[PDB]
């Protein structure tokens, strides 16, 4: 589980939680209050609490004295499985016991302040057999289910810090109660089974009414509460990343612990006749395809081109500068303008470069060496103006770029997936892919369609780890879709 994350606690509350209710090896994670956008990993080690900083400017989670990761669940799973890796002075910190949160705020089914009539309305319009929710009653709670068709309300009593349905077991949290009756459903006298199948959808909005949702999420924030509910669903996305762990593939990853899922990785068949099949790249299939990948390493430039050629990709979206903050984000994998270069068995020519305000377009020609008939044009769209930290203050530039990328891809008959990359290939990459997926819904289906932003992100996140990194990018995605519909 992801119960070790406590969204609404202070460093003091965290210290007292570990020192009174935990042991040596106990830990929890929490958002930082001192600098929002950041996280803190509080660990109990020899009767004392250590608070460790986790940073995310949009590319990955960067734990002080540790490594860079795609999700907090990936970070926690790693350090709990691989010991001696986390260090203070250099003292080996061990994560042994997650100290669980009882706060139901980040749960999909928790609604807090809500009326039984409004809960009945939502379950009537947006609900199906098994749809349920938990809301505040006088210090008590209410479980409202849909069965068909009807709505049943079950009182949840709060007696001396424990929860019950009026008999049987007394739970230490609403989640323990909810989970219990999910596995062991309450049966009504006349045989009705109160099936807790799925939480009620609170995120799907009609495209045309996005402005109303943006306003509502901008009220004390709602964006933060919505994002942290999506974040909580990331414990379901811990798929294997075994291939990316192989000795032979270690130097093929830009970040040691940010790996591609095995079930979606782009497998390379070109094959020089040992382990010629790996690239830190994943296929992104909506519900037009993409490949989400990292910025090239000097040793992966060749694999990059074997992939572009294999997949029949005709468009590349680069969302980083080669160098940001004095650090190399992506090596130059393309030739200089008018030059011709050989990258292993692959040959590329930079025919022409066009510089627009927010980006450069490079017309590339790709072919396999010794076969002239294999030649195809690859359009490289390189976004140059993304801030080193955070998101652009206005989404127009990104929307204009994405519009051009869209129409180029659309004009090319039988073009393979769109290649999208930044540094790690999870934050800016995930942001551009998600904006593009949602704005494609409003392209085909028009302003009258239904859009569900965290449903889309979760779907993309099961395909590559940590796709869309921060709450800032998440807000940017809302702001981008809203600007598209406004200019429609
Ligand atoms: C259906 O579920 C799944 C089924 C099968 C595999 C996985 C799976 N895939 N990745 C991981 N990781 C990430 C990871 C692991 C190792 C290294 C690594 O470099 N190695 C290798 C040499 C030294 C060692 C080391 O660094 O100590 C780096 C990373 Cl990021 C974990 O932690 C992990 C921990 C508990 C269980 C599965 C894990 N799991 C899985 O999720």
């Amino acid at each position: 589980s992801r119960r070790w994350f406590h969204p609404n606690i202070t460093g003091v509350e965290a210290e007292n939680l570990l020192l009174t209710r935990g042991v040596d090896g106990s830990f929890l994670a929490r958002p930082s209050k001192s600098n929002p956008g950041d996280f803190t990993l509080s660990v109990r080690r020899n009767g004392a609490v250590t608070h460790i900083k986790i940073q995310n400017t949009g590319d990955y989670y960067d734990l002080y004295g540790g490594e860079k990761f795609a999700t907090l669940a990936e970070l926690v799973q790693y350090y709990m499985e691989h010991h001696g890796q986390l260090k203070e002075n250099g003292d080996v910190i061990e994560l042994k016991y997650p100290l669980n949160c009882a706060d139901p705020t980040s749960e999909r089914w928790f609604h807090g302040h809500l009326s039984g009539k409004e809960a009945e309305k939502l379950l009537t319009e947006k609900g199906k057999h098994g749809s349920f929710l938990v809301r505040e009653s006088p210090g008590d709670f209410v479980l409202s289910v849909r069965t068909g068709s009807k709505v049943t309300h079950v009182m949840i009593r709060c007696q001396e810090l424990k929860y019950d349905v009026g008999g049987g077991e007394r739970f230490d949290s609403l989640t323990d109660l909810v989970e219990h009756y999910k596995k062991n459903p309450m049966v009504e006298t006349l045989g009705t089974v109160l099936q807790l199948k799925q939480p009620l959808n609170t995120t799907r909005i009609n495209a045309a009414e996005i402005e109303s949702r943006v306003r509502e999420l901008s009220k004390l924030q709602g964006f933060w509460e919505e994002f942290e509910t999506l974040q909580q669903q990331e414990c379901k996305l811990l798929y294997s990343r075994k291939e990316g762990q192989r000795q032979e593939n270690k130097n093929k990853n830009r970040y040691k612990n940010i790996l591609p899922f095995d079930h979606t990785r782009v497998v390379l068949h070109d094959g020089d006749p040992p382990v010629s099949d790996y690239i830190n790249a994943n296929i992104i299939m909506p519900e037009k395809s993409y490949i989400a990948t990292q910025g090239c390493l000097q040793n992966t430039v060749n694999d990059f081109w074997r992939m572009v050629f294999q997949e029949n990709s005709r468009v590349i979206v680069m969302t980083t500068k080669e160098v940001e903050r004095g650090k190399s984000k992506c090596v130059k994998y393309w030739p200089d303008e008018y030059a011709l270069k050989e990258y292993g068995v692959m040959r590329v020519r930079n025919v022409k470069e066009s510089a627009a305000h927010d980006y450069t377009l490079r017309e590339l020609k790709l072919s396999k060496v010794g076969q002239g008939n294999t030649e195809r044009t690859v359009w490289q769209y390189h976004f140059r103006t993304w801030p080193d930290h955070g998101v652009p203050s206005d989404p127009g530039g990104v929307l204009d770029f994405l519009e051009e990328v869209h129409h180029k891809q659309e004009s090319i008959m039988d073009a393979g997936p769109v290649v999208v990359h930044c540094s790690a290939g999870i934050g800016r990459t995930g942001t551009f892919i998600v904006i593009d997926i949602l704005i494609d819904i409003i392209r085909e289906k028009g302003v009258d369609c239904d859009i569900d932003v965290p449903k889309t992100i979760q779907m993309v996140r099961s395909q590559r780890s940590g796709m869309v990194q921060t709450e800032a990018q998440y807000r940017f995605i809302y702001m981008a879709v809203q600007h598209y519909i406004e200019t429609l």
